[PDB]
């Protein structure tokens, strides 16, 4: 319950924050991947897509935050919950996340990789 309410707080508050604070804020947030609750993982994923869409566009630290966000998102591609798998597939299959052109989609996903996945 604390995890859920804290993540809801983060979801309602991030646009007010700045990348300098967001760095240190997110540094422990990503720890809750593989947490024993699909709810918290889903909420932090919502955080992650919010950041990624708001940071896929420049300051070096913001670039580092956005890189960490995309990295953990790639780590989030593997889900024990099939619903999380479906929602992450819906997210990544989107045009902004993946170019509609098959050639361009292939070129984009080349960068997408994790040694864990």
């Amino acid at each position: 319950e604390r995890q859920k309410v804290c993540l809801d707080i983060i979801y309602k508050m991030m646009p007010k924050l700045k990348p300098v604070e967001l760095r240190e804020l997110l540094n422990p947030v990503v720890e809750f991947v593989s947490h024993p609750s699909t709810t918290c993982r889903e909420q932090m994923y919502n955080i992650l897509m919010w950041i990624h869409d708001n940071y896929r566009d420049t300051d070096n630290d913001s670039q580092e935050i956005f890189k960490l966000a995309k990295d953990v998102l790639i780590q989030g591609l593997i889900d024990e919950n099939p619903g999380l798998q479906l929602i992450i597939r819906n997210f990544w299959s989107h045009e902004t996340r993946l170019p509609s052109n098959t050639l361009d989609r292939l070129l984009a996903l080349n960068s997408l990789y994790s040694p864990k996945i």
